């Protein structure tokens, strides 16, 4: 409806590519989850949504933060909504206002832990 589960797993893969974001929603939720075995220092996951452009910058700024911040740079103003960084066992659920995406654009979601974002990237898509 609006929202969305999805899982990150240990071999660095959510179970979704793709979302796609209803109009008639006010807001939009992420339920995230980490199925499998591995604490977060080594496979952290967390669902994070930028322009798709800001993708890279994003992942970048992450790495210069590290861990203790979970990856992100705090108040990194290209980052629409992200839950926190989660390992095996963990959950996470980020809500965010519809409002604040532009129709027919598709954005990307992906995990900024060191190395994810290759694998572990999709679009988001207001339709
Ligand atoms: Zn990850």
């Amino acid at each position: 409806e609006c929202s969305v589960d999805i899982q990150g797993n240990d071999q660095m893969q959510f179970n979704t590519n793709a979302i796609t974001v209803d109009k008639s929603c006010k807001q939009f939720t992420v339920n995230l989850s980490h199925p499998g075995n591995l604490p977060k220092n080594v496979m952290g996951h967390n669902w994070v949504l930028s322009t798709a452009a800001d993708m890279q910058g994003v992942v970048t700024c992450g790495m210069a933060s590290g861990l203790d911040k979970d990856y992100l740079c705090p108040d990194d103003s290209r980052v629409i909504a992200h839950t926190k960084l989660i390992g095996s066992g963990e959950k996470d659920s980020v809500t965010f206002d519809v409002s604040k995406l532009k129709e027919g654009e598709q954005y990307m979601f992906f995990c900024t832990f060191p190395g994810h974002s290759a694998l572990m990237k999709g679009t988001l898509t207001l339709k």
